[PDB]
């Protein structure tokens, strides 16, 4: 019994995690992006919106190592959710933030649009357990544990209700060069070459104009897509969307 339309923002309002667009800035971390960010909506889930934090793509970017792939230079989404099952992770805000054990350090930047950062440019960070200044408490115990992660099966049904059920999750699809230009509506590639893979967050869908979409949020900053969102078609595995969805529950902190 799943309605035609759901969006996480919408169903935990209380979940500001949800509502919030990061920017990977220049550093190939979609990867890790798109996993702590499900992670941190699921841990204010799962607790009701009583924990709320904001979990630290710096910690997974750079402490996972090789299990997780090669850093800025790309990784891999389920290994993410593992390490974060096994070693767990730290909260941290975005650049600059002041927020959590490990904010994010590579600065913002500007993802094929044209803004007031610096362009978007071609090396991973060191991993450091210790947090920032002024946070408590330590490292050790600003950790945050998995009880699981696993995939989900390449089923729009599935994926729907995991989402329903559990709360937002992490996708990977194949960018081609028309998503770079993307600013409403439903994508669908019509145009341009492929460019690469690239991992996400999901957190809802519907149907608008006729068109049934994933409600997903890029990590490109606020000023790419529609605020930072975007919506891509749904049912047909498009660019691979359905293909390979991952998640995992919090252990209670
Ligand atoms: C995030 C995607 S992005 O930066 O938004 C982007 C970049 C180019 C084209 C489209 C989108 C990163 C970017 C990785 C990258 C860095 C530098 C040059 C080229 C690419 N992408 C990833 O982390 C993806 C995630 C992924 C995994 C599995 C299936 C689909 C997507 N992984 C990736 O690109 N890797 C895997 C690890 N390997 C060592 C490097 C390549």
């Amino acid at each position: 019994k799943l309605p035609a339309s759901f969006d996480a923002r919408e169903q935990w309002p209380q979940c500001p995690t949800i509502k919030e667009i990061r920017d990977q800035g220049s550093c190939g971390s979609c990867w890790a992006f798109g996993a702590v960010e499900a992670i941190s909506d699921r841990i204010c889930i799962h607790t009701n919106a009583h924990v709320s934090v904001e979990v630290s793509a710096e910690d997974l970017l750079t402490c996972c190592g090789s299990m997780c792939g090669d850093g800025c230079n790309g990784g891999y989404p389920a290994e993410a959710w593992n390490f974060w099952t096994r070693k767990g992770l730290v909260s941290g805000g975005l650049y600059e933030s002041h927020v959590g054990c490990r904010p994010y350090s590579i600065p913002p930047c500007e993802h094929h649009v044209n803004g007031s950062r610096p362009p978007c440019t071609g090396d991973t960070p060191k991993c450091s357990k210790i947090c920032e200044p002024g946070y408590s408490p330590t490292y050790k115990q600003d950790k945050h544990y998995g009880y699981n992660s696993y995939s989900v099966s390449n089923s729009e049904k599935d994926i729907m209700a995991e989402i329903y059920k559990n709360g937002p999750v992490e996708g990977a699809f194949s960018v081609y060069s028309d998503f770079l230009l993307y600013k409403s509506g439903v994508y669908q590639h019509v145009t341009g070459e492929m460019m690469g893979g690239h991992a996400i967050r999901i957190l809802g869908w519907g149907v608008e104009n006729g068109t049934p979409y994933w409600l997903v949020a890029n990590s490109w900053n606020t000023d790419w897509g529609d605020n930072g969102f975007f919506k891509i078609l749904r049912g047909q595995d498009h660019c691979g969307i359905e293909s390979e969805v991952v998640a995992g529950i919090p252990r209670t902190d």
